[PDB]
RNA sequence: GGGAAUCCCUUCUGCAGCACCGUUUUAGAGCUAGAAAUAGCAAGUUAAAAUAAGGCUAGUCCGUUAUCAACUUGAAAAAGUG
DNA sequence: CAATACCTGGTGCTGCAGACGGGGTTCC
DNA sequence: CCAGGTATTG
């Protein structure tokens, strides 16, 4: 009675708990029962399940509160430009702005005349007819030199304001790389200077047509490499103008390079890039590339400019009324062309918005891909459609100049628009001229991401700080925004404090102080042996610093080559010596001393202890900033120690992120005894060159004792702060939240006795077809193969492991260096690179696509030593491409290195076994702090509560090998039996060994574990491989752990209890009003305004909105014309948007609805999922205020749960047990029509689909004749039909089962309504037929 | 067992700053023949404004994450109840 | 009222911090 | 993908 265990199984969308006693049984017992019902009390056994919808990340809200901020930032730079043009406008016509507001509105609500620009029809049409597109008037007000109407020129202004462009590109534009052709020009002789003797002839080459055709960049690369003859692709010149076109281009070939030399202009690393390949190279190939990088600027701007630049100021605008032109001729055109030749389809081309011709793309729903898609044929079918058909594949057909490519445009282009026409008409207005850089500003200003919403102390996002109290503007934010403490306090607000020394900043990780820590802590712990030595030595204070002066100075990487040759043999005289503690090369390096070396070229400063400070300063500089202002501004102090090009080298270096130590604790604090530093310590320490954690941990040295006086106790979380502050998805923190209530209850129930031990297993958790494309793209344009464009692909597609595993390998199999089809992959092998039998991994990242698996060679390791030697330098190169990752090459590549050792099997066998991620052990830890308080004599804590937590493998594998099966689709029952099962094993099994407590429980040869490990789980076993006792005991206490003839027993009548406690977590919803979608104006008391005076009827909006919760409400309303008091009861939706009304007032909100002499205490808040019971047990849960879900649970017994396991082949052993369970499924078959009578008879009495029930029946008796498998299979499928919660539809071979839905709410208002608490136990039932007359 | 620093990374959480579309109502004089029903043709590419209703704290801020059985108290926060 | 069937805001970019899981070097 | 809103049909 008194003593009990408690299991858990920790889901994203449920919590599994049951309560054991001593003989793993399950009590039960007499809960009390509230409420107005005639029942008092009832019978409940101790296991259940809370089931709960997902929880969110803040993602989507996030991405919502953005873009809020962009629709009001937006409308504010619009009044900033109309504040700007108030009084001028007001002396041309007063009420321009004003019909501009009211331009949504209809004719009958205008209150000025309905004509935006003018006022008036004929000068409206006039403007329209002369300026046809918003671009028209924009390339004559940049052109022109006429005064304009000022009206025109604010129009032009702001279309050029609300819509900008992007802020991709640094700088000023149109800085003379606006042509293709005098840059191409120019490269060919920056190239002819290098190379006199191997000259190119570039006469008669149309660069610009050629580098600026619409068509992909291989294959203009190709066309202008066809017009050079005696040079190839791959060439020098070639490879330039690769990386002008984008692509990545691997300069090593041309410069015989051993380096790797991949360019791609787009990378981050380019800036590095260049700067590695020009030191091997020299500076002189510093022209070359430089040029061909403003060939890529011009290349990339004749995308956006279609037009030559030297007609107009206004490239842009030219280019939207080519757009414009050619769709006039062409539309032209083909309607003549149409009419000709087609006459009877001219009317669904252009008339019916329904179909996707020209009509439904100008005026339906029709994209331009779907018009494309839809006029394609059409074009081929006729005559004359050569060229609208070379448009139609150029993606440049009937375009309009509001599109979807528009993203490419820079708000440069923008800017020099604007920029014009404030130029040509400040010569008539002064006013604009007084205003041109305010509004050039207004569209050049950007909020700095480092600065954050502007807020005056309202804002939990916001962290900028004023220099000055007043309001910020686009023109007074330098002087109003400190920029400066707003930058720091936008890294600091995120970035750890040193753990040691909780009051100091870490360091950056680019700190010379913090490289030479980590180069000295891997130093320290070297150590070396020759011949006469006696002993492996570590190396002296004095060796240390002449290794780091002579090769850490030196070279960016140290290898032990390096340091076997050119220190032991160099300085040491010593020809063979044999190295411990680094492998290959030092990890650590000194990369910023090199950096720094490259860009100051003064050695010696940077060796000067006295500059020390400085250059710490300027890497935090470096490192704490990203604009390349505020970086000049802060260097500009140390103007004086360098030279100009030395200072504008130091502003373009940036460094990114942070140490994990203080530099008062590296280099800050010292011992007391010794006065030396951290740093000191690690530069010379006698001979026993202790490290960082010997240091700090050195009861002889005062750096322990410091950092124990260091720490500091912050204010206590609560638990779910506690819980919130975990690193995990918000789906399983909600899960984690529900299980420590879970267990707070259950405490409760057994009388506040704290239960002996605590099972807990959390399951393994697994728009993602667009990741895996950008994948395959990067890869295969970084690996420059063509495997995209001889075979195309949809992302979706790419949810196909072996189609994704092909492309991932560049169509190559990955053990045999040979060419894969891609037709025939269903006759292909995916093998795990190590094996699944060791490492249950079956992630991409640990699969491989092969044409036979044979050819891996023996299965019982990684890949033999053939397979690596004949395939490593494939491997290399996938990797490079980021096509495969580091951990698969190494599993790939580990034969080499000696394959699986014995303790890599073992460990493998242990992690199938012992839980090791940190989110568990969190978990682990929440409920062991709660559950064990007491501390004993020697002020240790006492565990009362033992907390194990298992894996899913071990209760899977006991499920399998004892039959106790499951099967998810056939009711919720399995989590609540996965968490009794979970308490069960995990009790026997830390009874039978105590011993595995340190693995198991919370709190503080290989061979051989790895039998061990693999034969942990034999004790249940009556025989194994190859026999054991019925009676299991412990070996040292003598007490009975399992009793294989009356436990099993008890297991097994457990798992077939039909009562179990599955509770679905009533919520109130949240989230958006409705539907976003904004619908057109209809008759409908749905539609909802979009605006409080924008009639729906009107205006159209929205419908389909939330309800947050229903509200059951007894009142009277009005009745007929003569509006007669008539009693009513019924469900209210309230919606999320008018909860907060509601909830202020009840009273008035329901009165406004119609409701009158509402009774307020018999107000009930009915959230989704409220339980309500009717007639012979059948249930319902509230989806809405207007629809059911289906609230019940199908028990289905055991036997035919574990047939239907069986004989499904749901998940073998031996060919014998194979046998048996086939001749047992055979000599039940007739648990099929048991089975489709038990459904049968749930869903007359609960269900009540009479249509679906007898479609599902005659479905049965039609495929009584197919495969036993196959009818279990299908039959599984049925479940759907009895499932609890919403409705759904289901297939029974191919016969389709369309989901019958509860569509009213009327009935549950006489029903009974049931209050559940979080684990079902307590409730309170309420007759609601008593509610109402 | 647990933990630390470094290397190669990997995956995910949280935050800020932007762009392009979409949609919605209005504006872009449709014409001719019919009494009209309708028929024959012409035309189409653009813009304004909104983009959670809105709020007070009035900021170039905030408004979709997390958290929520019932009951007794409680203004609430919370505690308590089988 | 029951069956039925439709519908459902999307794309692209920049910058930053952190923990996580897992191979490797060294330690507590 | 779900699964609740909506209108159409009856
Ligand atoms: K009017
Ligand atoms: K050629
Ligand atoms: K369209
Ligand atoms: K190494
Ligand atoms: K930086
Ligand atoms: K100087
Ligand atoms: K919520
Ligand atoms: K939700
Ligand atoms: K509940
Ligand atoms: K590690
Ligand atoms: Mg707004
Ligand atoms: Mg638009």
């Amino acid at each position: 009675d008194k003593k009990y265990s408690i299991g858990l199984a920790i889901g994203t969308n449920s919590v599994g708990w049951a309560v054991i006693t001593d003989e793993y049984k399950v009590p039960s017992k007499k809960f009390k029962v509230l409420g107005n019902t005639d029942r008092h009390s009832i019978k409940k056994n101790l296991i259940g399940a809370l089931l709960f919808d997902s929880g969110e990340t803040a993602e989507a809200t996030r991405l919502k509160r953005t873009a809020r901020r962009r629709y009001t930032r937006r409308k504010n730079r619009i009044c900033y430009l109309q504040e700007i043009f108030s009084n001028e406008m007001a002396k041309v016509d007063d009420s321009f702005f004003h019909r501009l507001e009211e331009s949504f509105l209809v004719e009958e609500d205008k209150k000025h005349e309905r004509h935006p620009i003018f006022g008036n029809i004929v000068d409206e049409v006039a403007y329209h007819e002369k300026y046809p597109t918003i671009y028209h008037l924009r390339k004559k007000l940049v052109d022109s030199t006429d005064k304009a109407d000022l009206r025109l020129i604010y129009l032009a202004l702001a279309h050029m304001i609300k819509f900008r462009g992007h802020f991709l590109i640094e700088g000023d534009l149109n800085p003379d790389n606006s042509d293709v052709d005098k840059l191409f020009i120019q490269l060919v002789q920056t190239y002819n200077q290098l190379f006199e003797e191997n000259p190119i002839n570039a006469s008669g080459v149309d660069a610009k047509a050629i580098l600026s055709a619409r068509l992909s960049k291989s294959r203009r690369l190709e066309n202008l490499i066809a017009q050079l003859p005696g040079e190839k692709k791959n060439g020098l010149f070639g490879n330039l103008i690769a990386l002008s076109l984008g692509l990545t281009p691997n300069f090593k070939s041309n410069f015989d390079l051993a380096e790797d030399a991949k360019l791609q202009l787009s990378k981050d690393t380019y800036d590095d890039d260049l700067d590695n390949l020009l030191a091997q190279i020299g500076d002189q190939y510093a022209d070359l590339f430089l040029a061909a990088k403003n060939l890529s600027d011009a290349i990339l701007l004749s995308d956006i400019l279609r037009v030559n630049t030297e007609i107009t100021k206004a490239p842009l605008s030219a280019s939207m009324i080519k757009r414009y032109d050619e769709h006039h001729q062409d539309l032209t055109l083909l309607k003549a062309l149409v009419r000709q030749q087609l006459p009877e389809k001219y009317k669904e081309i252009f008339f019916d918005q329904s179909k996707n011709g020209y009509a439904g793309y100008i005026d339906g729903g029709a994209s331009q891909e779907e018009f494309y898609k839809f006029i394609k044929p059409i074009l081929e079918k006729m005559d004359g459609t050569e060229e609208l058909l070379v448009k139609l594949n150029r993606e440049d057909l009937l375009r309009k100049q509001r599109t979807f490519d528009n993203g490419s445009i820079p708000h440069q282009i923008h800017l020099g628009e604007l920029h014009a026409i404030l130029r040509r008409q400040e010569d008539f207005y002064p006013f604009l001229k007084d205003n041109r850089e305010k509004i050039e500003k207004i569209l050049t200003f950007r909020i700095p991401y480092y600065v954050g919403p502007l807020a005056r102390g309202n804002s939990r996002f916001a962290w900028m700080t004023r220099k000055s109290e007043e309001t910020i503007t686009p023109w007074n934010f330098e002087e109003v925004v400190d920029k400066g403490a707003s930058a720091q306090s936008f890294i600091e607000r995120m970035t750890n404090f040193d753990k040691n020394l909780p009051n100091e900043k870490v360091l950056p990780k680019h700190s010379l102080l913090y490289e030479y820590f980590t180069v000295y802590n891997e130093l320290t712990k070297v150590k070396y042996v020759t011949e006469g030595m006696r002993k492996p030595a570590f190396l002296s204070g004095e060796q240390k610093k002449a290794i780091v002066d002579l090769l850490f100075k030196t070279n960016r990487k140290v290898t032990v080559k390096q340091l076997k040759e050119d220190y032991f043999k160099k300085i040491e005289c010593f020809d063979s010596v044999e190295i411990s503690g680094v492998e290959d090369r030092f990890n650590a390096s000194l990369g910023t001393y090199h950096d720094l070396l490259k860009i100051i070229k003064d050695k010696d400063f940077l060796d000067n202890e006295e500059n020390e400070d400085i250059l710490e300063d300027i890497v935090l500089t470096l490192t704490l900033f990203e604009d390349r202002e505020m970086i000049e501004e802060r260097l500009k102090t140390y103007a004086h120690l360098f030279d100009d090009k030395v200072m504008k080298q130091l502003k373009r270096r940036r460094y990114t992120g942070w140490g994990r130590l203080s530099r008062k604790l590296i280099n800050g604090i010292r011992d007391k005894q010794s006065g030396k530093t951290i740093l000191d310590f690690l530069k010379s320490d006698g001979f026993a060159n202790r490290n960082f954690m010997q240091l700090i941990h050195d009861d002889s040295l005062t750096f322990k004792e410091d950092i124990q006086k260091a720490q500091v106790s912050g204010q206590g979380d609560s638990l779910h702060e506690h819980i919130a502050n975990l690193a995990g998805s918000p789906a399983i923190k909600k899960g984690i939240l529900q299980t420590v209530k879970v267990v707070d209850e259950l405490v409760k129930v057994m009388g506040r006795h704290k239960p002996e031990n605590i099972v807990i297993e959390m399951a393994r958790e697994n728009k993602n077809s667009r990741e895996r494309m950008k994948r395959i793209e990067e890869g295969i344009k970084e690996l420059g193969s063509q495997i995209l464009k001889e075979h195309p692909v949809e992302n979706t597609q790419l949810q196909n492991e072996k189609l994704y595993l092909y492309y991932l390998q560049n169509g190559r199999d990955m053990y045999v260096d040979q060419e894969l089809d891609i037709n025939r992959l269903s006759d292909y092998d995916v093998d795990a690179i190590v094996p699944q039998s060791f490492l249950k991994d079956d992630s991409i990242d640990n699969k491989v696509l092969t044409r036979s698996d044979k050819n891996r060679g023996k299965s019982d390791n990684v890949p033999s030593e053939e397979v690596v030697k004949k395939m490593k330098n494939y491997w290399r190169q996938l990797l490079n491409a980021k096509l495969i990752t580091q951990r698969k090459f190494d599993n790939l590549t580990k034969a080499e290195r000696g394959g699986l050792s014995e303790l890599d099997k073992a460990g493998f066998i242990k992690r199938q076994l012992v839980e090791t991620r940190q989110i568990t052990k969190h978990v682990a830890q929440i409920l062991d702090s709660r559950m064990n308080t007491k501390y004993d004599e020697n002020d240790k804590l006492i565990r009362e509560v033992k907390v194990i937590t298992l894996k899913s493998k071990l209760v899977s594998d006991f499920r399998k090998d004892f039959q106790f099966y499951k099967v998810r689709e056939i009711n919720n029952y399995h989590h609540a039996h996965d968490a009794y099962l979970n308490a069960v094993v995990g009790t026997a099994l830390i009874k039978k060994y105590p011993k595995l407590e340190s693995e198991f429980v919370y709190g503080d040869k290989a061979t051989a574990k790895y039998f061990f490990y693999s034969n942990i789980m034999n004790f249940f076993k009556t025989e194994i491989t190859l026999k054991r006792p019925l009676i299991e005991t412990n070996g040292e206490t003598g007490e009975i752990v399992w009793d294989k003839g009356r436990d099993f027993a008890t297991v097994r009548k457990v798992l077939s209890m039909p009562q179990v406690n599955i509770v679905k977590k009533t919520e109130v919803q949240t989230g958006g009003f409705s539907k976003e979608s904004i619908l057109p104006k209809r008759n409908s008391d749905k539609l909802i305004a979009r605006k409080k005076d924008w009639d729906p009827k009107k205006y159209g909006g929205f419908d389909s909105p939330t309800v947050a919760y229903s509200v059951l409400v007894v009142a009277k309303v009005e009745k007929g014309k003569s509006k007669k008091l008539k009693s009513v009861k019924e469900l209210l939706g309230i919606t999320i948007m008018e909860r907060s009304s509601f909830e202020k007032n009840p009273i008035d909100f329901l009165e406004a609805k119609g409701y009158k002499e509402v009774k307020k205490d018999l107000i009930i808040k009915l959230p989704k999922y409220s339980l309500f019971e009717l007639e012979n047990g059948r249930k319902r849960m509230l989806a809405s205020a207007g629809e059911l879900q289906k609230g019940n649970e199908l028990a289905l017994p055991s036997k035919y749960v574990n047939f239907l396991y069986l004989a499904s082949h749901y998940e073998k052993g031996s060919p014998e047990d194979n046998e048996q369970k086939q001749l047992f499924v055979e000599q039940h078959k007739h648990y099929l029509d048991e089975i489709i009578e038990q459904i049968s008879e749930f869903s007359k009495r609960v269900i009540l689909a009479d249509a679906n029930l007898d479609k599902v029946l005659s479905a049965y008796n039609k495929h009584r004749d197919k495969p036993i498998r196959e009818q279990a299979e299908n039959i599984i499928h049925l479940f759907t039909l009895t499932n609890l919660g919403a409705p759904a539809a289901f297939k029974y071979f191919d016969t389709t089962i369309d989901r019958k839905r509860y569509t009213s709410t009327k009935e549950v208002l006489d029903a009974t309504l049931i209050h559940q608490s979080i684990t079902g136990l307590y409730e309170t039932r309420i007759d609601l037929s008593q509610l109402g007359g």
